[PDB]
């Protein structure tokens, strides 16, 4: 479902195309953005299951190895 401060610097480790805005301690989303850093889809922290919108970006693919 949701994530973590520590689960989202690990993801976007990974995915250097996300990145952590709107940062306000326990208040931040994720901004899934493209290979040229378009936004294409942020979601917050705190939802039930952000995860579901990110992984369905993710899609076991990613920008990162791509």
């Amino acid at each position: 479902g949701p994530f973590t401060r520590r689960q989202a610097q690990a993801v976007t480790t990974t995915y250097s195309n996300i990145t952590l805005e709107d940062d306000q301690g326990s208040h931040f989303r994720l901004v899934v953005r493209d290979t040229e850093g378009r936004m294409v889809w942020r979601a917050w922290n705190f939802e039930p299951d952000a995860g579901e919108g990110l992984n369905r970006y993710i899609r076991t693919s990613g920008i990162r190895t791509d």
